[PDB]
């Protein structure tokens, strides 16, 4: 009834309606949406035909509606298209019929996919010109349909009205313009964006992505403000420090126009001499110029070398603090924590070791807090649209031999359904995934046969279960749920591998039997959650994954044809020695890998190579665009998955010691000893034997510490009950520590020192700091929080252990003994060509001069135990470079590697990261969030990481943030004071002050290392004007008030910053006429960022976000008290174990474990899980030709080798322990951010 064929009388009626016409359309009637069944199913004769409009909102105007077989509402234009085409024209009727046809949409979709394939081919064949013409013809043909059906721009719903249709018009007009330097074809890849327009599902997701980034202006402004403020701090502190180089010593010849000579050569001038790169000193191992510093903490050049400022720069010239432009980039990289340890070591080496305080604040105030603030908002923004989407569903519902065969069929059915049969199958699955885990590199004939024989017996059992199941219930009913389907495909996949094994030279399908371990999800709940996370990404979140896949492909082909030509021609400017670059862009597969590497968080490493090849300006835009856009989609996908898927004497003495134990003076006495005993541990450096008076003093102190603590335990034992002491977990912790100390002391006095087990027990003195946990309530409440999560953490670790067991066994099968390289020690650690040494047999054949060592990668796939460490390094993105490089080079069993031979081994590492590092991490954070949410509810809706006293202060300080607008200040009746009051209280005065802050902020970015005296004087004069006017505006605003400086707390911040600026601006003039400050002048110069910090008053969004950090300050302090204690404990472990190790990649002469100061620097670097692979490598190696045992050492030890056993345990546990504590910090801000919203 409602639907009818369009008629001219109906058009005239709509005209009359518009006539007397000269407040919201219905959601259910919007375009590209399904029509409700209330109006009725359109007849087959009316589908694809013009029908009158249904919504009264558009009834006034000339609009009409069509529907397809799928009943999608389409609103076209009824006004004359192109001024000649009436809506009733037969050609227009044919055009609109083909526009709504679902077959037409599939035609465009298939064409785009074919075009996307043809755009990924570098150096296309010359016959593709017709294909480009055909794609141009098709795209113009479908574009002409829109013009022939809707108009061009004139009437409401038209072609160039929806923003997405501009893309099609731009593509066709640009394609024809090209048909009417060759790098301008990069615009043709925009045809891949048309996929989003074709699929209606993808369009809404893109709209959701824009909304997510729209709710980020306050955070993005704060992020830019924080980075710019920190850049000015870094600029004024390390201005030109990175240019320090160990220039060779020289002497100046007398006369001869000031010529300078080297040891044997002569240079014309000092400028020419020093700028030469052949007289510097390269760092050991790497090809890096060794930085230095005149400070007492920075590095030192060896004999014959001196520290001089002049030089080019580190990292080809792109890593410097000389200008604000470089300072911003060098600190945005710190914000992302992409290779930040390289800048961490370079700045400490050049400036000094004390400057790690600056890196601590940048990593916290700029990286840890700000990135988490970004992630907190995206989760908040998604929760807002998720609620609305669910709300739109709620309102929709409110409105609305045969008898023998049968006899044996039921008999086997009885056996199959029996629960013991299923349990044995699960037990068989567990054994099968464990028997085949007994795979290593150096096998034997018997072991390989036993493992091979075990394959058929396990495969044969599964076939019998499948054979019995297909006949038991029903052949058709057997398929049913996918659990039965999944078993069928896997069991027949193994049979294909076994049948192929007769000719199976390349057998890898046997590694797919591990997928049967997923059958354990029936009983395991956590395994089910992991499957649901993966299923949601391909299921309900299919569109979001498709958008990410589409975006990654586009950025892969954008860079392939933009930098592909330059990479091939200028490969020598980025080649290691003489070969191709490892990460180039001349091929699509390598182009995609760089995009994937950028998504993983490593961008600047490949940015330097591209900037040195193609162009600095262009490479900066593309690499940063994929960094912002790529992470925005990935973070949206990661957060979407997480939220969607989730006698009287005895009595008398007992009372006396009870009183003394409970006395407060006793409690602080023990705390004093706990801190002192922990402090003396760090004193045992490698120079202890040199200091004769400190080694005996520490030994006496150790005796006193173990005598006081024993007395304390005895007093508690006598006073408190035996059950009371042993029922307290904290008291048990102290009991073990003292027991270890007592055993070591009693063994030393017994004359049984320096033995095997006793000497290992002395190292366990590093657990002495653990006694401080039970005393400070700030740390005890944090420990109480992580103890409650131990059952939840253990469940996730088992699932990740099973998930990583599949990849480790599969990785062992793919690579086992293929990581061996026959290196030549005379040259260096460089694999040789196969034209000389082909395998291990040939390497030993030429082993006549004793210089060919068949070494192997320290972290490799030789067995499941060794494979677990490699997966950990790959998943953590630390040290994975040396794994993929040695894996995409494998050339068979015990064969010499070749450049990119077996190149597609990169796919194995990419898939693992998507599954074992992305989805696995998503499961862990989801469980931890769920667990700690339960603890908050269990505790009574109170913060978990906060003490009782801190709660009072935080609650009291929370009320301080209440906005209570006070009454206006009375006008002073001094005429002149009243006049200045009127011109000051006006808000326009604050705008002028705010404008002056930006000008002062701008004039500090002009600072550069190459500062001429004329530029210095002009800037000094400009600063003098700024400090004068600011004092003037402070002296007139205060003059009007004169009695209420206490109120408006921002009015005291500017008063002290002006006084500080007044002190600074007069000391600088004094300093020029007084003793020159070597480094104190930098501080007073740098103390001017207070003016920049005055912008908080005028920014509401910035102030609110900063208020959340102040809320989370007491919570973060408690968590950080524990992390530093753990870092302190591990540092003492490092000095006792990893001292006197060979200096190598991660262990320089300044970042070793010899001293507490040096070990503290290393552990802070590993706290962010950065560069832990580089530090682990010098411990893993043992024996020649890498290490050299039987080497004399000062502290009794011998040999500079490493300990692979404890070296792996030390770094693996600390990486995990730090991550849990860091995660505790990530959510503490989020909960505070959610509450403050
Ligand atoms: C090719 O041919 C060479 C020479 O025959 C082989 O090199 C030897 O390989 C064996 C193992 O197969 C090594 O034996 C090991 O020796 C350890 C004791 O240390 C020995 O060398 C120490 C000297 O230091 C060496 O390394 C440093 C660098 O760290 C160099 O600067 C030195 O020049 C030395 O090369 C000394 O203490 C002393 O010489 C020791 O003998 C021992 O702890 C191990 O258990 C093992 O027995 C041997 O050291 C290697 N070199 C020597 C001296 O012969 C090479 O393996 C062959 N490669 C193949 C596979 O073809
Ligand atoms: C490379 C190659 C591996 C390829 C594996 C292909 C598996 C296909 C499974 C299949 O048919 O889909 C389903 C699995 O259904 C399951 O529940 C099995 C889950 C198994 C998860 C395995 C993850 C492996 C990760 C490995 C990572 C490395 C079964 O089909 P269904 O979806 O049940 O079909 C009906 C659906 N409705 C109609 C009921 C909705
Ligand atoms: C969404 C959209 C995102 C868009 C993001 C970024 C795009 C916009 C910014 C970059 C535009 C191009 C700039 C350019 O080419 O400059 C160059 C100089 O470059 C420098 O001097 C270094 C600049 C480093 C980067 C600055 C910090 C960015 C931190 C991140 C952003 C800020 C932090 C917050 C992020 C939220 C130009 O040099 P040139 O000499 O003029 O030309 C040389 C050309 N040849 C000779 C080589 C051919
Ligand atoms: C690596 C392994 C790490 C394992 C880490 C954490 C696992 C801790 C498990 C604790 C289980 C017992 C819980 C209990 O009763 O008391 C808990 C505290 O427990 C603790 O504080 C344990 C501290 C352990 C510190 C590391 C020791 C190993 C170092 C190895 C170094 C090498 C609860 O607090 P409480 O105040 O006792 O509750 C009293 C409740 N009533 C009686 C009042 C109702
Ligand atoms: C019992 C373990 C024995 C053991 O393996 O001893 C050592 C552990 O060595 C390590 O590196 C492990 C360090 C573990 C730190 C745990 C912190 C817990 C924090 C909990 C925080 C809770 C709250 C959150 C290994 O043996 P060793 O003693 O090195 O053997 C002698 C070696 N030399 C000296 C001969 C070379
Ligand atoms: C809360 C709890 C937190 C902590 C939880 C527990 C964490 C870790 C517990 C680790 C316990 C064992 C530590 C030492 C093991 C060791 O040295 O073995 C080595 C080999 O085996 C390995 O390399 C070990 C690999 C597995 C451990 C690292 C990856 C963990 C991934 C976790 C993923 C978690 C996902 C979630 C020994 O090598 P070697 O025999 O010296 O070599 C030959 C030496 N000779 C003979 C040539 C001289
Ligand atoms: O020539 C070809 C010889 C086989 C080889 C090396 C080639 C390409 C992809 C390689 C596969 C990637 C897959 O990636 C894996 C791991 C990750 C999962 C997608 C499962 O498949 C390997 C088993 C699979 C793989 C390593 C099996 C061997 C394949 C080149
Ligand atoms: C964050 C994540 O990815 C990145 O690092 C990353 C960096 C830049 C851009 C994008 C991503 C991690 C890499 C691996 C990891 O490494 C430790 C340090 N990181 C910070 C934490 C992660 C995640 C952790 O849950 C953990 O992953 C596990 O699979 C499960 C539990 C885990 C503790 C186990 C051991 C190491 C893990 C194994
Ligand atoms: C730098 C940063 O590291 C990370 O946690 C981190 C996490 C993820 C990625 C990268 C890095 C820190 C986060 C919190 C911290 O504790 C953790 C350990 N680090 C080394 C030191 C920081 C910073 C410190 O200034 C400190 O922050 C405070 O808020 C103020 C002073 C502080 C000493 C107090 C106690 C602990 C702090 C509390
Ligand atoms: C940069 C590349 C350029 C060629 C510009 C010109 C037209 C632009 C497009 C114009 C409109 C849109 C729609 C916009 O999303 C929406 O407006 C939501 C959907 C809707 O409009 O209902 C997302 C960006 C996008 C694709 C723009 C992407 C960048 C484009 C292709
Ligand atoms: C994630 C979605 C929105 C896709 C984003 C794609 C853009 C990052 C690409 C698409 C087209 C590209 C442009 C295509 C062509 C050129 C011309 C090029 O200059 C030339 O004249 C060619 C090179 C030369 O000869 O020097 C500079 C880069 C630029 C603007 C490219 C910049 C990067 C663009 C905008
Ligand atoms: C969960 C526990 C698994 C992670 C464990 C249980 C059994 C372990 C396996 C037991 C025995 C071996 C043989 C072992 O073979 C060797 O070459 C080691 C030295 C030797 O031969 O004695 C390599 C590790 C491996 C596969 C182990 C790897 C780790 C496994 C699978
Ligand atoms: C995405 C849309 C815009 C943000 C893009 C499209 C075209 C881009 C421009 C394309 C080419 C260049 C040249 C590029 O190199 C230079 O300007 C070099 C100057 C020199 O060498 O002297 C700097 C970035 C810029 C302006 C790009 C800036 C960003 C633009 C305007
Ligand atoms: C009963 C359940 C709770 C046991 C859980 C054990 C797991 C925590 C796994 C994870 C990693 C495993 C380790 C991985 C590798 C090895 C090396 C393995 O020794 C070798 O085969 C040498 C390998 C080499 O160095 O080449 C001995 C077992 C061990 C310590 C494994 C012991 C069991 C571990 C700790
Ligand atoms: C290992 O590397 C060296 C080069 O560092 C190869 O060349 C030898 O180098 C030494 C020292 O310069 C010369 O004295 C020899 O005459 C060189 N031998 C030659 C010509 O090969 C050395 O050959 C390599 N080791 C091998 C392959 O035995």
């Amino acid at each position: 009834s409602s639907f009818r064929r369009f008629t001219r009388e109906s058009l005239a009626a709509i005209e009359k309606r518009m006539a007397e016409k000269q407040p919201r359309p219905q959601l259910d009637l919007q375009a590209s949406k399904k029509l409700p069944d209330l109006y009725g199913n359109p007849p087959r004769e009316l589908i694809g035909e013009p029908l009158e409009d249904l919504d009264p909102f558009y009834s006034t105007q000339k609009t009409f509606i069509v529907l397809n077989k799928g009943k999608t509402i389409f609103r076209f234009s009824a006004t004359n298209a192109l001024y000649v085409l009436s809506p009733f024209h037969p050609v227009r009727r044919a055009a609109v019929k083909i526009l709504v046809h679902s077959l037409f949409s599939m035609l465009i979709m298939c064409t785009i996919l074919t075009n996307c394939v043809f755009m990924a081919q570098h150096d296309p064949p010359p016959w593709t010109k017709y294909v480009e013409y055909t794609f141009t013809a098709i795209y113009t043909f479908e574009s002409l349909v829109k013009i022939l059906a809707r108009g061009f721009c004139l009437h409401a719903f038209t072609f160039l009205r929806d923003p997405w249709n501009w893309l099609d018009f731009s593509v066709i007009v640009m394609a024809y313009t090209t048909e009417f330097v060759s790098a301008l074809r990069t615009f043709r890849v925009l045809r891949a964006l048309k996929t989003i327009s074709v699929i209606s599902g993808l369009k809404t997701i893109v709209g959701a992505l824009i909304q997510s980034v729209k709710k980020l202006a306050d955070v993005m402004v704060l992020t830019v403000f924080c980075l710019s403020v920190f850049a000015l701090i870094g600029l004024q502190l390390f201005m030109g420090n990175l240019r320090h180089k160990c220039v060779r010593n020289f002497t100046e010849l007398n006369g001869t126009n000031g010529s300078v000579e080297a040891d044997g050569l002569v240079w014309n001038s000092l400028d020419v001499y020093l700028n030469d790169p052949a007289n510097y000193l390269l760092k050991n191992g790497t090809t890096d110029v060794l930085l230095c510093g005149n400070s007492s903490d920075a590095g030192t050049c060896p004999e014959g070398y001196r520290c001089l400022k002049a030089g080019e720069n580190p990292d080809h010239g792109y890593t410097s603090f000389d200008s604000f432009a470089w300072a911003f980039l060098a600190l945005f990289r710190l914000m992302t924590q992409d290779c930040w340890e390289r800048l961490y070591q370079q700045t400490l080496r050049s400036a000094g070791k004390i400057y790690m305080i600056f890196f601590m604040l940048v990593i916290f105030l700029g990286s840890f807090y700000l990135v988490n603030l970004i992630l907190a908002v995206v989760a908040m923004a998604y929760e807002e649209q998720n609620q609305a989407t669910i709300a739109e569903t709620e309102e929709k519902e409110k409105r609305f031999c045969c008898p023998l065969w049968m006899s044996i069929k039921q008999k086997v059915k009885f056996v199959v359904m029996d629960p013991f049969a299923d349990l044995t199958i699960t037990m068989c699955i567990v054994l099968n995934t464990l028997f085949m885990a007994l795979e290593h590199y150096n096998m034997t004939a018997e072991f390989e046969e036993m493992l091979q024989v075990g394959n058929l017996v396990f495969t044969g059992i599964f076939t019998a279960e499948m054979t019995f199941k297909i006949i038991a219930l029903d052949p058709y009913y057997y398929f049913q749920q996918g659990w039965n389907i999944f078993d069928s495909i896997i069991v027949i996949l193994s049979l294909m591998e076994l049948g192929l094994s007769r000719m199976g030279n390349l057998s890898v399908l046997r590694s797919f039997r591990l997928l049967r371990v997923f059958k354990l999800a029936k009983s395991w709940p956590t395994l089910n959650t992991l499957i649901k996370i993966i299923g949601n990404s391909v299921g309900a979140l299919g569109n979001l994954t498709l958008v990410l896949a589409i975006i990654v492909f586009i950025f892969a082909v954008v860079g392939m044809q933009l930098f592909g030509k330059n990479y091939s021609e200028l490969r020598h400017r980025i080649s290691d020695s003489g070969l191709l670059p490892r990460w180039h862009m001349m091929d699509f597969f390598h182009a995609f890998l760089i995009i994937f590497r950028i998504l993983c968080g490593e961008w600047i490493e490949t940015m330097w190579d591209c900037m040195e090849v193609s162009g600095q300006s262009l490479c900066l835009l593309v690499f940063l665009l994929v960094m912002v856009i790529g992470n925005l989609v990935v973070l949206n996908l990661f957060l979407a998955l997480l939220l969607s898927s989730f006698g009287k004497v005895w009595w008398r003495l007992r009372k006396t010691c009870y009183r003394i134990v409970e006395h407060s003076w006793f409690e602080t006495f023990i705390i004093f000893m706990i801190l002192l005993s922990s402090g003396a541990l760090a004193f045992e450096d490698i120079y202890l034997e040199e200091r004769k008076t400190i080694k005996v003093l520490l030994e006496y102190a150790d005796k006193m510490f173990t005598y006081v603590f024993v007395l304390e335990m005895l007093l508690k034992w006598v006073a408190y009950g035996f059950k009371k002491y042993f029922t307290n977990a904290w008291c048990w912790l102290d009991f073990l520590i003292v027991d270890v100390s007592l055993v070591s002391l009693v063994a030393n006095t017994l004359g049984f020192a320096e033995m095997g087990p006793i000497k290992s027990l002395r190292t366990l003195r590093a657990l002495r700091p653990l006694r401080a946990l039970s005393r400070f309530e700030g740390m005890r409440v944090v420990v109480n929080a992580l103890v409650g999560a131990i059952p939840s953490i253990m469940n996730v670790l088992l699932v990740c252990l099973i998930f990583w067991l599949i990849f480790s066994i599969m990785g062992v099968n793919l690579f086992a003994g293929k990581f061996g390289r026959c290196i030549n020690q005379t040259e260096g650690d460089l694999p040789l060509n196969y034209t000389i040494v082909n395998n291990k047999s040939e390497c030993e054949s030429f082993n006549v001069t004793g210089e060919l060592y068949w070494t192997k990668v320290k972290v490799n796939f030789d067995n499941v135990g060794a494979g677990y460490l490699a997966l950990l390094q790959v998943a953590t993105f630390k040290g994975w470079m040396d794994i993929m490089y040695a894996a995409v080079d494998s050339r068979g069993y015990e064969e010499q590697p070749q450049w990119e031979d077996n190149l597609y081994m990169y796919i194995y590492f990419v898939v693992f990261i998507i599954f074992g590092s992305f989805f696995t991490l998503n499961l862990f954070i989801g469980v931890i969030i769920d667990n700690f949410n339960q603890q908050k509810k269990k505790l009574g809706g109170q913060d978990i990481f906060m003490t009782e006293e801190q709660k009072k202060y935080y609650n009291a300080m929370k009320k301080l943030g209440s906005k209570k607008p006070q009454k206006p200040i009375p006008r002073p009746l001094n005429k002149y004071q009243g006049f200045i009051f009127d011109i000051v209280t006006k808000q326009a005065f604050d705008v002028t002050i705010m404008f002056l802050i930006c000008l002062n902020m701008v004039t500090m970015m002009v600072e550069t290392d190459d500062q001429s005296p004329e530029k210095v004087n002009i800037l000094a004069k400009i600063n003098l004007l700024f400090v004068a006017i600011f004092t003037g505006e402070c002296i007139v605003k205060m003059a009007a008030l004169r009695h209420y400086y206490f109120t408006n707390s921002w009015n005291i911040f500017d008063f002290v910053v002006v006084i500080l600026s007044i002190v600074g601006t007069v000391l600088s003039d004094i300093i020029q006429k007084y003793f020159f400050s070597p480094t104190l002048f930098r501080v007073i110069r740098l103390a001017r960022i207070g003016r920049i910090l005055r912008l908080i008053r005028g920014a509401k969004g910035i102030r609110t976000l900063l208020f959340a950090l102040m809320m989370s300050l007491p919570a973060l302090f408690n968590i950080g008290l524990l992390l530093f204690l753990v870092m302190f404990i591990y540092s003492i472990f490092g000095m006792a174990n990893f001292a006197y190790v060979k200096w190598e990649a991660g262990i320089d002469d300044m970042f070793n474990f010899q001293t507490f100061a040096n070990s503290m620097l290393c552990l802070f670097q590993i706290t962010t899980s950065a560069g832990w692979d580089g530090l682990l490598s010098p411990i893993l190696n043992t024996g020649p030709p890498y290490c050299d045992p039987n080497l004399p050492n000062s502290n009794g030890s011998r040999g500079n080798c490493g300990s692979p056993a404890v070296g792996i345990l030390f770094f693996t546990t600390y990486i995990i322990i730090s991550f849990l504590i860091v995660v505790n910090m990530y959510i503490a801000i989020i909960l505070e951010n959610f509450s403050v919203a």
